[PDB]
């Protein structure tokens, strides 16, 4: 009877369905997977990368860059949802094949150093290669690339660090105000009295009107069904995307559910 | 025809066999599993440990440790023969459980930091979660634990930082000098011509000759069976245990052999 | 016309003004200097540091944990108010010659981390000894050591991390509610729009909020003036000293006095 | 009679003496200060920085790096001879407000990461802001930036991580191996019986053969004096330059006549 053997972080196979680089505005595009958001906009003096998904994706982002157009040392920041495995796998390996830098909140960072080890809910289950941020932002802070302004909205819920950036880009020269807002499910958490996260049910409940009041008028998630995208079909992927109110709205009633079993 | 999954890094069964404290000095103890070394060493201010295995060992440890009257806050120090996973895994559980200090050269401990990963010959294939060191120590400095008297002693090759720790215990009043000599195998390493490894012959060798020179009575090695050692017999254990030349000079062989077969 | 040198942190010949212990309660007391608090609380299983002050305390501080019978490696805890220099100097120097693990939230680990440089307000002026954070803490966490619990509340306004602590000890026999809360000073920092930190009178304003609701009995502040504590007299040390709200009232006048100020 | 106030890093006003870029050949360019080694290297694919001398530079090399056409984010990589306050200062602003990398050998990053503090030598008598290093390098690993390639050579001996860069220019079309050799100084130093540094003696005496056997047709140094460069002159600099031999050689005998006066 010996101890166990180590188990590896399997997710879908739909996460990792490698797609083809699609538009979203003039200057974003969507360069991950099916299930899983990878944002890149391209600027006049660079590339920003908003996640990565699976640390088994760095070459399918690296192709996709070379499909638009882009070096590796053109990658000039990359900026994170929350750093779970699932988005911020091959955020090491880019960094050493681009050049690029990496801004995230302290809470973020500190994960990010650890690899997502030591997880307040997943403890060690979910393991991938650390990095190190570059540079430490704040809570509304502007985050500027070739004109291009990232503005930081803490949302913290699903991690200490989880982060919404909004932006403003153009739809054919019209303006469109974009906004990546982080994941507000807690699968598996322990809500109530939960000893590494006292503050969480205040965190989560004040993180749901911060979602509500994002200038939005296209929202994307990290996982695109959390908010009705279709990557899969193209030009009709945002045809039935959430607001940012119903986005939190529903994750909202799904959490009180869940809160209200869990008392149970 | 997605991108492939993790994969979780398997050993062999024998190397998570856990097995009771075996006495090898007065103060010496194995408390890890039969395949695979972690010596305990009790003194009167406090304990030392030397290397853990596995990342799944960690509570196996610390239930030996309690078996040998040793508190977690009693584990002072640990030290490592060099920074793999199936050495240094519990390193950072321990270090969370224990209140203890890491002490290792620079290169264990930037190997440390990033929890295995970007290996020089593995990649990303074996990570596992991440420490950080609390003292760099330097070759040849002595490492000072309630009288007995730690020295390292560089030995690159297997990994950049692998070390060789030398001290002196007692036979039932009877000194002995033990020496833990690290691995000097190089499995599916790529001696000739490595660009991430440049001067690894010359580092391979003058370790061989590192190991021929420790003052040594009695020799362990990381993994038992390279210094035939055989951790489930019990007393006969070190029955027919190898010297610090036989040991050196058998590893020097096969790697001047797996040298010549690299070429062709 | 050369570049200019570089300038050394000094400060009041009262900061360094070397004192005896000074007992506060039966477990609590003060090793540090006139105007700077360095709490030592002694327990049945180790001790416990919060804060030391300026990096050249560190021999005095462990001079009067000798004084107090407390050995280096008796230290298992270090925990700090904010990371600036004249508070969390020793903290390196003390971990390598303790043995005691440092616990702070994210962002003080990273402040600490990079050695007080790259401050929000100050730049690079304070820097002092860089040190790591062993164990993340979050708000509302329980820290126990011995027996007695130490209770994390968040207060970010001085620094992004900074945090009071509440314990409770005993005044011979009868329990007292101490509570060391943090500075809430801007000494010539930029409160309104800060490009550094945008959201700082939203924690300015909920960090009052925070210290007048905490349960103390006995104030103490990293300065003891701030809080009328006369360290320099002894057993009337304590006489005048003020309230979480007189405490948190007062400063929180002198904020908005600043943010009038400021905005002419 | 309180604690000493803390002391500034003062260096000679010539250190800080700021300068216009001095052509050494086609792609590499002397932008520090007259007695202060800065080297930039113009490629098509970029900059490459090696050191930067006192913290406080940080700014006149961007004005230098602004004269010779480079854009901050042309700076891709920062190279290092060894991680000390007069060399590596402003390494951290310089990533900070450039995007680039820092590559260093594993003494160089650990040194680099504590920011000069707890010097073997100094103790933490010269610290600069902290920065981390991006990629591990190897002794003799080939770095190259723009077809220009970098050579590592570990020369250990003022510092652990001390390193010589060699790569190779023109000189209007016509070739030069240029050599960029750390110092062999040991001021102040304890070379007999060093506890943090027992094999100094060995490290020091295989570095002055090291440095012998650079393939060098122009030697330049940290300091420029120790290698006979007179940055002040302009075109006359290089003119009583030494060579590797003459380098070396002198180096090694005021080490040991240091190393006799030493023993008595
Ligand atoms: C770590 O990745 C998530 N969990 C898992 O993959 C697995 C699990 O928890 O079941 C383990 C997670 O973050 O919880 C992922 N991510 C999200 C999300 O981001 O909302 C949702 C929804 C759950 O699946
Ligand atoms: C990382 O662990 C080792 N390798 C593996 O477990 C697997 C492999 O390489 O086949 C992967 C390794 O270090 O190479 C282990 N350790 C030793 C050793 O320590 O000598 C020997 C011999 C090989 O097995
Ligand atoms: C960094 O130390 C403080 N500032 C200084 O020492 C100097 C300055 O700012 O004038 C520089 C600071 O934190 O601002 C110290 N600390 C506090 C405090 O902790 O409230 C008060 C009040 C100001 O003096
Ligand atoms: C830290 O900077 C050096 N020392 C000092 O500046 C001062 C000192 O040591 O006297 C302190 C040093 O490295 O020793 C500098 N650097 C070199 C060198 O690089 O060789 C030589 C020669 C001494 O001066
Ligand atoms: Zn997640
Ligand atoms: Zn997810
Ligand atoms: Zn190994
Ligand atoms: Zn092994
Ligand atoms: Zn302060
Ligand atoms: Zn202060
Ligand atoms: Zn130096
Ligand atoms: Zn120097």
């Amino acid at each position: 009877a010996p101890l166990p053997q180590l188990r590896a972080y399997t997710v879908d196979a739909s996460w990792l369905q490698p797609m083809a680089p699609l538009q979203v505005a003039d200057h974003t595009w969507q360069i991950g997977t099916e299930d899983l958001t990878a944002l890149l906009v391209q600027t006049a003096e660079g590339a920003v990368l908003l996640d990565g998904g699976m640390p088994q994706m760095a070459g399918h982002l690296l192709d996709n860059m070379k499909l638009r157009g882009v070096a590796p040392q053109d990658l000039r920041l990359i900026l994170l949802s929350h750093a779970h495995a699932d988005h911020a796998g091959p955020v090491a390996e880019l960094k050493r094949r681009t050049g690029a830098h990496v801004a995230a909140n302290a809470e973020t960072a500190v994960l990010l150093a650890r690899g997502g080890s030591n997880d307040l809910h997943f403890g060690d289950g979910i393991t991938y290669p650390p990095a190190s941020a570059d540079r430490i932002i704040m809570d509304g802070e502007v985050v500027t690339v070739g004109g291009i302004a990232f503005t930081a909205h803490f949302m913290p819920g699903h991690t200490p660090g989880s982060t919404a950036w909004t932006w403003t880009d153009t739809r054919d020269g019209k303006p469109v105000r974009i906004a990546y807002a982080d994941s507000l499910s807690a699968p598996g958490y322990q809500l109530k009295g939960n000893p590494r996260y006292p503050r969480l049910i205040e965190d989560y409940k004040r993180s749901f009107a911060t979602v509500r009041a994002l200038p939005c008028d296209l929202l994307l998630t990290p996982h695109p069904g959390a908010s009705n995208w279709n990557y899969a079909v193209g030009s009709k992927a945002s045809a039935e995307a959430l607001t940012c109110n119903a986005y939190a709205d529903a994750a909202e009633k799904k959490f009180d559910a869940q809160l209200a079993r869990e008392t149970a």
